[PDB]
């Protein structure tokens, strides 16, 4: 025995209704150019206790703390002292750290 038949379909949608938003490009989220001039505050350096380089520094971070805070303290007595911290002048003052 045979013979069986069937079909059905319909209807079709759509939601032609997005929600886009561009009112925002960061005009309350602030802190954009902050007033600063330092990155590591607050440091010590670390010295020789004998021969040629008795008070002298161990470390890169030793010589440019010294030569921040001798001329921090030099510049407040001497307000035209000049300020500088390139890789020769680490070497030219302190020939050990080359």
């Amino acid at each position: 025995m045979r013979g069986s038949h069937h079909h059905h379909h319909h209807g079709s949608v759509s939601f032609g209704a997005p929600s886009p938003l561009s009112s925002e490009s960061e005009d309350e989220i602030n802190y954009m150019t902050p007033p600063e001039q330092e990155a590591q505050p607050g440091a010590l350096a670390a010295l020789h206790a004998e021969g040629p380089l008795a008070g002298l520094p161990v470390t890169r971070s030793d010589a440019r703390v010294l030569i921040f805070n001798e001329w921090e303290e030099r510049k407040k007595s001497e307000p035209w002292l000049r300020l500088d911290m390139s890789d020769k002048a680490i070497f030219r003052r302190y020939p050990h750290l080359r």
